[PDB]
């Protein structure tokens, strides 16, 4: 049984898997914060059930393909994935629209990857609260930089019925954000162990991975429905497919933060090596990198000037970043690292900082 | 308002708190494994509504405080607290017996640390598997070690209606499992972040300590009802305080574990300094973090000659336990330290090689 067909499908459907109430969080929007996730940490998926106190503006669950045609353009070439899991191309988008409102599904035709930042469409959208003040490029990307500035904050994502997206980690070893406006949406979400990473590797690399469900292969793998009005929140590195059961219409955009920077600089680590793209949707990933050290540094100077103490994360995450920062900057890794590191940085004093004020603050 | 009055528990009756149900993980006996704990961590509390699966023995529901005396014996004597959370004193079982059969309530008295091990009534209780799985004094405390060994694994708890517990860090740091046979407990927890562990200090130095309420001064103080047959699991650090709303009779144990090391020793150093109990209920806490060190320095060879990775906690873990390591053995601390160390092991070559295998497995 090929993976993506309409037997895989018709199979998948009556599976039943672990119960997503088992992992996830359910905060009202009022409720997830800031606070709420430095004490919670990130690390499982969170599902808002209304989108109240979320901050986000949306237009109202009567949109339609047509009106996001008309919002970003007939002409926009949109990168469309083939749902016989087996090709991408690139489409005019009022050709996708023709084939959607068309009702001919010998074709499955998914889209997860409209990007329309820079369209009429962005004027409607406002994207969560919470990722606008976690995003390190909204934060932390400085504005006299003159590299390539990721631009990943809103998706459209328009989904027919039977659309299947296999298990993946997020590009970037990035966090996501899914805001269900019509239909609904099924994930397939795996906990991203060492021991679960392993597996997904040689998955990813086995001859016969298009026959091969990955969720079988792991301990626990949880069903997540994400239906109308509902936002679903992907912690770093969490290993997923989804499965589309309706016509859907959806939001997102993917995000990095400072509540587990371990997690995300492997999971960018593992997801680079894994990845089958032929381009980096987040580019640039080690040069943030950089500029968030050097701010981490300026936070614990700041804390020990004031006689206080980090949260553990940070202290945690620091350290994480200033091993990656040495193993970019070894004599023989360098060649392959210096085109990412932002001319303004002084890596050796840096790392050198950073790991006296991480002294300073164990025990 | 005094801090365990009846005017101070008729007003904590009726407050409402945050839902444990926004922390708590709710597993089945059956979920709840070894596995269970190193994929999810154990960093919030677990209730488990069913003993089923759990792997406990347990007498039935009809147990009583006149059984208790029987299998422990009317001349054992026991640590009391009286309730007006004021002292503490020794009695004659058979004279608490006495005391709450008779129903006078003009004192408030409460038993929560019998230890029964080396009693009759040790027969009748066996606790959870998962326990004596992760237990290290079960598991890692050797044979021919000549310290005075922790024995704190089996408790009986008899408290009436309106006993309170003021909020507490279990003592040594340890985790602790508790199973109410009757009646009903409530459990005021909050999260031991750095800024809750500060508030904490603060408040156990105050000198009108027994007329703040701990509670309050927190983000969040989660309300967790235990009741007949349910078994409640708290991680290492976790602040609690407990009222009991109506006559309980409960069986519980403390232990040491592996999963997260780095807030055990914290939660000792903590509690050590601000603990003001007599005696410590557990000895030698350091004497066995070295045995646990050498354990995992042999786990981490293990899995290098196999070419096998461990798993992300117990890498974390390692590195904590290493700092301790080097910390206790620093020339001006050795005085206060040495005394804990087993003669067996080679403090400065058991820290070398432990930095050496945990620096071949990052990254
Ligand atoms: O996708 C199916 C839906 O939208 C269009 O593609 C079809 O024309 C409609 O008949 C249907 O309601
Ligand atoms: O991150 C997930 C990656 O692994 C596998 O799903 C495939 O080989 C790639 O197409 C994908 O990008
Ligand atoms: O604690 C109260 C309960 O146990 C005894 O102390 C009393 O004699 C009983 O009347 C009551 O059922
Ligand atoms: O661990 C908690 C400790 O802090 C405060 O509750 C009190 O000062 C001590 O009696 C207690 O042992
Ligand atoms: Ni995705
Ligand atoms: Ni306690």
């Amino acid at each position: 049984v090929k993976t993506g067909s309409p037997t895989f499908v018709r199979e998948l459907r009556s599976r039943t898997f672990d119960s997503s109430d088992e992992v996830i969080l359910k905060p009202t929007g009022n409720q997830l914060t800031v606070e709420f996730l430095e004490e919670n940490s990130f690390s499982v998926p969170i599902l808002v059930l209304k989108k109240d106190g979320l901050g986000m503006t949306l237009p109202s669950p009567s949109f339609t393909v047509r009106d996001v045609e008309h919002y970003v353009g007939s002409d926009k070439e949109i990168d469309v994935i083939d749902v016989t899991r087996q090709a991408d191309c690139k489409m005019k988008l009022g050709d996708f629209v023709k084939y959607y409102y068309s009702g001919k599904r010998e074709k499955v035709l998914n889209v997860i990857s409209l990007e329309f930042s820079d369209t009429r469409l962005s004027n409607l959208v406002e994207t969560p609260k919470i990722v606008r003040k976690l995003s390190w490029v909204e934060n932390l990307w400085p504005e006299e930089c003159v590299f390539e500035r990721p631009n990943v904050q809103k998706y459209c994502l328009m989904s027919v019925r039977d659309s299947y997206t296999d298990f993946h980690i997020d590009f970037g070893g990035t966090s996501v954000w899914y805001h269900v406006l019509k239909g609904e949406k099924i994930f397939y979400l795996i906990r991203p162990t060492n021991a679960n990473l392993t597996l997904f590797e040689c998955w990813s690399s086995s001859s016969n991975q298009n026959e091969m469900f990955f969720g079988d292969q792991v301990d626990k793998c949880y069903k997540c429905s994400v239906k109308q009005g509902q936002t679903l929140f992907i912690p770093t590195g969490w290993i997923h497919a989804v499965l589309t059961p309706v016509d859907c219409l959806a939001f997102g955009g993917n995000f990095l933060h400072s509540l587990n920077i371990e997690m995300q600089l492997k999971a960018y680590e593992i997801e680079k090596r894994l990845s089958t793209a032929d381009l980096f949707r987040f580019p640039n990933f080690e040069t943030i990198c950089w500029y968030v050290g050097k701010h981490i540094l300026d936070i614990f100077r700041g804390l020990r000037e004031n006689r206080r103490h980090p949260a553990s994360y940070l202290v945690h995450g620091g350290k994480a970043l200033n091993l990656a920062f040495r193993a970019w900057t070894r004599k023989e890794a360098l060649p392959d690292h210096e085109d990412e590191i932002p001319e303004t940085v002084r890596t050796v004093q840096l790392i050198k900082d950073l790991a006296r004020e991480i002294r300073l603050v164990e025990d």
